[PDB]
């Protein structure tokens, strides 16, 4: 029910989500990373919040030794139970942002090699650090001179985000086979 | 029921609200800051008045002792959980304004350091009065004449904003599942 | 039924309304104020005509003292409850009317200061007959012809009203507030 | 049920209407007003036709004194009711035209003074009929040369006549008021 | 039920019926005069057809006297009350099709005076068959070369087509007044 | 039922239905003709297949004399019956497709006069083959090059085609109104 | 049932069908008749696949003389009418292929006459080798360089496949109209 | 149930997804066919996992010889049966994906022999390095300067790929139909 929601819910999110990449060396990184990490982070406590099963656990964790009417044997069950089920809405979160590619274009984007692409006039005679100043701008469109370097360099990463994208759903898919292969 | 009405209430309000930021150094840090402030006192009282179970918590507030048939065990606990239940709508409102980030790019483009953007020439033999009036003009579209400082002056304040759009994001869902683990 | 009704009509008739300010000194402030006051009029007679318990009222009032049946004191309970009732439709207006800015427009743009905004050589040797006559014509988009001047001021009015439409709707949900805290 | 039909067809049905004001002296008063007038004649007959009430109203009508089994007394207040449940869909048009002023932009444009709004060189050296022919084609977009005159003088009718909209609403209001007020 | 559905027909197949005015003088004429009569009887056998209580009429029309079972006081009552249930469907094709005026425009413009318009100087040293066939293509607005003559003419048959299309409605329901007024 | 859909499945055919005319003498009139002959006879043969009460004529056609349990008056009046119910997707189609006039068009394109319409220059020494070569494309809007000549050869078999549609419309009501009328 | 879901969605897979002709002389025709039998004879076996009354019919063909329990008159007659209940959707793909003539235009574009459509001179001079890879390219909107021989090329071969769409439903209809007057 | 929600789904995530081929000669090959393949194992694993008939199928693998109450003939059958019963959602994967040519426009284009499709001295003086780089940008629109040639190469690979989807499409129905005509 409310894992159908949540996962619906995250893939709205993200679709009515303004990617407003910085396109400076010092905020690409964490902004990227951070929105490939913080909003699974949220997205996890909200399946433990808006689950209301989450009272039972409190109060037989709460309570000390020889109160606890349960053994913790289901208690181990249902706190697993409960984070593979609210683990769900998280991972659709990562599926989707990396098939977008937008983090992956906005945080790894002064890593590239730029001799890859176009014009090896660009580069040349300029410091690293107006390098790292030249380099961040690619995700953003309004603000990068060279079109063809900027969508050479968005089709390299966006690949390498959707080949990323891919080999996480095979894991996550192959972990949830094993998981109901052997558990229950 | 009137939990989720306003809080979708609360977000169709803001997608339909012009946002007409004033764009003078005088008038930008109390609009841009009130309307991320007072929308939610607003909508903490509308939390109130719409909930008709303050009536009774009005009648055993105006009763002197003796007369009063609950105890306020009772009442404490009520009074705690209304207002936590009309902490949805406020929260939903600073979660999408703060996700937008227009508040923070009118009533913080008065602070920024042009140095970091585009061209040193702008600001050049300008007296910190006209300065004040050429940085206020940023959330203005039609009113800024420098293309490439303006979209990288809004791109550095909504990512900043939407990087505290999703810490305060964290630091409710973390006290409501604080609320949630000791106090039911 | 019926508040909830005319609250939807009243923010509908205003939507589907097509300003048109006459952009003269002569009447411009009775037409912009007088939209933001006739309406309400009409729709806190609406109140009264649409509601067939006022009928009841008719009857209890008109037949001399002797004949009355009920006592007064529900007469005035209930003339006061239908006027708060019917005081819901008129503040949707004057909410919708001051958070777009048009009457403050039409009305309070012959009260500007024109330095503020654009070029200081708009007024120079200019009579206050066509002063007036040329700060009129601001919320007319087709008959200014500067139309830097026009965005600022436009700006400078519609945050002004937006300020006013917020301490609009917080001192009437206060008011209220105490009405459903005292009365009942 | 068809005093709500008619008051939704009656506005529909001026949305689907095309205004061709013949933009002749001739014949613009008599087509501008003719539409405000003619149109809500037929609404009042169609409220007599299309309620099948009208028919009984017949039977007692045709019959001479004597026959009559009602009282006329039952016949004078049925009439009377019968009239103010059809006077709906005649307001409703009355009222929307008025609101868009079309039919006061056709009618009253030739007794218009030019001075106050354009050019004062338009009609010096013409003659009243070259003038009133001059006048007469406002309402035309595309047979009027000036068009800063044209939105001139289309905002300074379109404001009077939505001045005349509300003063009727607010006497058409005011006037069922007093008879919800004191007949029944 | 036929009836409304007949009605709402004949306004849809005015509403798909692609208006192809030949704009030739011999053939202008019985085109759009055409349309406004020969749609009407077309519709006006459609309500015997579809009616199925044409069958009942047909035989005790066919059978001789003494073989009718009921007296032709029914028969005369049937047969007019069938021919005033389907008089609608073609009096909403004349209403329709009187107030868009298009077949008054493609009818009666060779009956036009051209110094009323625009340029005395367009049928100068014309013959009365150029004229004709001058006039003849005013309908037609990719075949006609003055465009300001071309809509002075066209709003001025569009308003006396609406001003016939208004006398016709207010005959039509004054004559249905009359009828249910003497006769039930 | 099947009437009714096979009514609408002809007008929706004939919409989705890409008119194109070859533009060349030998085929336009197979083509033009044949699409209004050729889709009748299938749309009645479909009148015959769909409807399952073919099977039992078929039954009773088959058997020799002495078999038949039903005797052929209502053999007769069955398949009489079963015609004038298939005959109305035909009637559908040969209406809308003489309203649009595309096969008229087409396929009477050849037989015009090209002195009625525009240039007396453009036939002027051509031979009969050519001249059938450049008649043939006026249905060709992308292959004809006076577009004057075009659009008045167009309006010309167009509102032909359109007095056909309607004398048609006429004929086969008032067949089916004598049908109903002395049959059953 | 799943005849009419199958006869849907063979027009529905046309529409989306992306049609890419590969206007080269080897494999135009191959691939414009093979879109015409391939897509039929995958069909026709998806009309035996989701079936399952298939299923029935290969337990009374596996096993051999003797066990079979029903005679095979009606094996005979179940495999000829599940034949003719699958013979829907691929008739209804080679109607819509036909009347819209893609395939026609990709298979018979090099059999093509260029001396009926445009330019004598186009193929002056030219080998059998550059005229066939001339000729091919008559599908390609963006390949072909003359436009009028383009549209009078597709337009002869359109209407040809046009009118083999109408001789195909008419052979088809007239053969069901035999099968359902004899053998049932 | 979910066969048909997983042969939607399939579709409709091909549909949403944006297809980024890389254009780099590296790249082409793994990212081209690994959008064939990678994508139909993870949603062949998504059959055995939303399938919650594969945890009996793990209980009466895990526990040894004796223990298993059911004979491993309808273990084998079941593992059978439900391998046939997800692989749909593979396939129709598969089709689409082969239907549009993507993936073989982007693995496929350092295959092609240029000297087909367009100018000849496009390669010529240039080696096989910077040749596979000039073939690889084929499916880049925004890439590749040729456009004559990019048409003629996608158009070629993509009819490939519609013979083989329907060669596809043939083996796999006619595999299944000898499923459904041997097996049950």
């Amino acid at each position: 029910g409310i894992c159908g929601i949540m996962a619906l819910a995250s893939a709205q999110m993200y679709s009515s989500f303004e990617f407003s990449c910085p396109c400076m060396p010092e905020y690409n990184y964490t902004y990227g990373i951070g929105l490939l990490i913080i909003p699974p982070i949220w997205f996890f406590l909200l399946g433990f919040v808006l689950n209301n099963n989450v009272s039972v656990l409190a109060e037989e964790w709460k309570r000390p030794t020889g109160r606890r009417t349960k053994d913790p044997s289901v208690l181990r069950y249902m706190l697993c139970s409960i984070t593979q089920r609210s683990l769900i809405a998280p991972a659709v979160w990562v599926s989707v942002t990396l098939m977008d590619g937008k983090s992956f274009l906005c945080a790894f984007s002064i890593n590239l090699d730029i001799e890859k692409f176009g014009n090896a006039s660009l580069v040349i005679g300029m410091t690293e650090t107006e390098k790292l100043k030249f380099l961040a701008r690619i995700p953003c469109k309004d603000l990068f001179e060279d079109n063809e370097v900027r969508v050479a360099a968005t089709r390299y990463i966006k690949c390498i985000s959707q080949a990323c994208g891919w080999m996480f759903l095979l894991m996550m898919t192959f972990t949830a086979f094993l998981i109901r292969a052997i558990r229950p």
